[PDB]
Formats: C-alpha cells, sequence, structure tokens
C-alpha cells in the first residue's frame, strides 16, 4: 500500500560504489559502472575485463582502462549515502523482529521491515507483489545470506523496488542469489560464485570472489 522508493541519483549508473575500496579474486563479472570515493583509484582492485561499464577514479590512479571523473562519483556516493539515510529513514514500520532476524522459509509481501538485530537468510526468500511494489529492510546489525539461498522475486516484483539499509558488515554466501539495491554501511563480500541482481553501495569496501553483480 505504501511508497518506499529509494531516490539513488547518479548511482543509479553504478553496479558497485564504495568508499574505501573494491576487490576481487578473478574473474568476477559486473555488469554496469564501478567506482570508489573519496579513496584514490588505487583501491580498485578490478582487471579492466571483469568490468562490463567503465571503472570510475576521483583521481589519476587506477588501471590504464580508468576515467577520471571526481565531480560524477563524488555526486554518486552523496547520493547513496542520501539513499541509505531515506531507506533508514521510514518511519512505522509493517514488521518489527520478524523471525527474531531469521527468515526461513518465508515469503514478504510488500512493506517496511525493521530489525534491531543481524538478518539471516538460511533459506531461499521470496517477495510477493506487483510491479509498483516498494520493499525496504531496515537492518540495525549484519545481514547473511547462507551458501547457495536466492532470493525469488514473484507477483512481478523487481529488483529495482526492493531496498536494504544495512548498519554492520554484509557477507552473501558461496553461490547466494540477491536481488535488490544494498545500502551498506560497512563491509560488502560476495563470495565465490554468487551473484547479485542489483547495486552494492557501500559507505566502507567490497570484495568479490569469483562472483556476478548484473545492475539494471
Amino acid at each position: 500500500q505504501r511508497d518506499l522508493s529509494v531516490e539513488l541519483g547518479v548511482a543509479s549508473n553504478f553496479a558497485i560504489l564504495a568508499k574505501a575500496g573494491i576487490s576481487s579474486v578473478p574473474d568476477s563479472a559486473i555488469l554496469g559502472d564501478v567506482g570508489a570515493s573519496p579513496i584514490t583509484g588505487a583501491a580498485i582492485l578490478l582487471k579492466c575485463d571483469e568490468v562490463t561499464g567503465t571503472i570510475f577514479s576521483v583521481d589519476a590512479a587506477g588501471p590504464a582502462c580508468k576515467i577520471t571523473d571526481a565531480s560524477r562519483l563524488a555526486a554518486a556516493v552523496a547520493n547513496a549515502e542520501t539513499a541509505y539515510n531515506q531507506a533508514a529513514g521510514f518511519v512505522d514500520p509493517d514488521f518489527l523482529e520478524l523471525g527474531a532476524g531469521e527468515l526461513r522459509d518465508q515469503t514478504l509481501v510488500p512493506g517496511l521491515y525493521k530489525w534491531t538485530s543481524s538478518v539471516s537468510v538460511p533459506t531461499d526468500l521470496t517477495f510477493e507483489g506487483n510491479g509498483d511494489a516498494t520493499w525496504v529492510f531496515q537492518i540495525a546489525g549484519g545481514l547473511s545470506l547462507a551458501d547457495g539461498v536466492a532470493f525469488t522475486l514473484a507477483g512481478g516484483a523487481n529488483s529495482t523496488n526492493i531496498a536494504f539499509q544495512v548498519g554492520d558488515d554484509v557477507t552473501v554466501g558461496k553461490g547466494a542469489h540477491f536481488e535488490g539495491v544494498l545500502l551498506a554501511k560497512r563491509f560488502v563480500t560476495l563470495q565465490t560464485g554468487s551473484s547479485l541482481n542489483g547495486r552494492v553501495l557501500s559507505q566502507t569496501e567490497v570484495a568479490l570472489q569469483k562472483a556476478t553483480v548484473n545492475s539494471p
């Protein structure tokens, strides 16, 4: 019933945005632009061939394919932080402490979900709602997807309408599949063979291990 859309601004061109760096155990496959700011481009530890899109840097450091664009990066990072704060700021949750932070065999209707703990996803998780519906997760801890688990979209639910605001480190397990916009306050790890349809916008560092990120 409720409008929980999160404005990304210029961060909507980025598959991965970080403040403190990005690394990959190769080969990962990143479909979209990547960048970090305010850290030097030397902290982008990705091969040019892993990114189908542009690797941006705020400075003259980075690999030979990098494009220096301090203004575009700084805007994306600022927009990403505003997005995080927007997501965190929605009031009056529809769900509070669902599953006491464990989402086992769950199917979630659209709405605002809040936890004061970390959240773990030990099984596939289904989102059921139409193409206009929105979901926001407010997590005042970490987020973990167990190895192999998949976020499943039903009803017409779209990954551009799912946002996770996570106050501590995020771990996507080996071969797990994430859907949505990940607004991470801290570290994000995508373990061996994991995939994500959406974007990863971190206020610290992102680590990929032979992972796939497909941005809209």
